[PDB]
């Protein structure tokens, strides 16, 4: 078994729940997972309904419901990254240096990468030197509906409202919304075999 590492948020309503369950319960079947958040802050989940609310009143009280610190971590050590849907991603992860960093590492030994829905926006903090963005050339998914960012959601893709859409460009997956958390990572679990 390889290792994962699952970059969420930390902020105030910033991930949405059941995009997180299915990230979590599909990549610990396959992968060693690692939750990693900004300052290690616990997550908030948005989106808590009688579905998926006794998973998460377990989660809680797992050793590994607490993140690592994201700042913490060597992005060589894992073989993959996995972005839930995190509404409060534009808020922690869109603008954290380290995750840029680790994403250059990713993005340089053509690791894969997959984000979900609001959890692509945590994708916009991978600055090159010359300000452009490291996933120039890559087409991706992600929501228009919902702000430091807004010119790389503009220019540098879209179905539908509540609907299924993956897209693998060469070694990133991106779902569009917290629906397409099931395949996305399905996908990212297919590049992996």
């Amino acid at each position: 078994r390889p290792a994962c590492l699952l970059v969420a948020s930390g902020a105030a309503e910033g991930v949405s729940a059941q995009s997180f369950l299915h990230c979590f319960t599909m990549a610990s079947t396959a992968f060693n997972l690692q939750v990693a958040t900004p300052g290690g802050k616990a997550m908030e989940f948005v989106d808590v309904t009688e579905s998926n609310a006794r998973w998460v009143q377990d989660f809680r009280l797992k050793a590994y419901a607490s993140p690592a610190k994201l700042e913490s971590i060597d992005g060589a050590r894992y073989h993959a990254l996995l972005i839930p849907s995190c509404p409060g991603a534009l808020t922690d992860l869109a603008s954290s240096g380290s995750l840029a960093r680790i994403l250059q590492h990713f993005h340089s030994e053509s690791k894969p990468i997959c984000a979900v829905g609001h959890g692509v926006a945590a994708l916009c903090c991978a600055t090159n030197e010359d300000r452009s963005w490291v996933f120039d050339s890559y087409s991706l998914t992600g929501p228009s509906v919902c702000l430091v960012v807004e010119d790389f959601v503009k220019d540098s893709s879209a179905s539908e409202p509540d609907a299924v859409h993956v897209v693998l460009d060469r070694h990133l997956v991106t779902g569009q919304n917290a629906s397409s958390t099931v395949p996305a990572v399905q996908n990212l679990l297919f590049l992996c075999g």
